[PDB]
């Protein structure tokens, strides 16, 4: 499966990966997150060597917010109203206004 | 805290670290930039310890930005057009109420 999709999908999963509980978790290597930024640093290499640089990044960020924040509000239920978020949302937008005249 | 502006600049340090070592005649080992990138992960994880995941990520981002804009750009250009500053502008009024924070 593609280099670029593969690195964006690392980091997405590889957060969701830490945020696992201080309980029981099923099926975590303790060596997991080690082992993610491994894998996340070849594929990043190899998506850098075969695209573009300025277009990898600026796809990589432009998916992976979309992506973290929709999984995180419709499936861990979390809030987009606190004070961070809306923060954050003055940065995302900004961000999209440099990435259209890219 | 210094934490993550730290995490943000080991990353950076090592990619400097990367570019500078060209040749292998040269005295530096390839192994001191992967330790310069292995203190990226542990001082992100040291980040972590009292900030949220996104919040850290929203702040790597709002420098991220800057990033894609000095690899895209290399040298300066000249100055900036207004929908540019705007959207700059927005970025750093979301790290401004980011900061704000208590
Ligand atoms: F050109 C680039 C583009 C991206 C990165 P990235 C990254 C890339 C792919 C991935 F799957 C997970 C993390 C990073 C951050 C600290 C490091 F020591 C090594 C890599 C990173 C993490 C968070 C962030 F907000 C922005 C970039 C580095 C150089």
């Amino acid at each position: 499966y593609i280099y670029l999709g593969g690195a964006i999908l690392a980091e997405v999963i590889g957060t969701t990966l830490m945020k696992f509980s201080e309980g029981f978790t099923r099926l975590w290597p303790s060596v997991g997150t080690i082992i993610c930024y491994c894998a996340s640093f070849w594929l990043l290499a190899q998506t850098l060597a075969y695209i573009p640089t300025g277009i990898a990044y600026a796809i990589w960020v432009g998916v992976g917010i979309v992506l973290i924040s929709l999984l995180s509000w419709g499936f861990f239920g979390q809030r987009l109203d606190l004070p961070a978020i809306i923060g954050m949302m003055l940065i995302c937008a900004g961000v999209l206004i440099i990435n259209l005249l890219s």
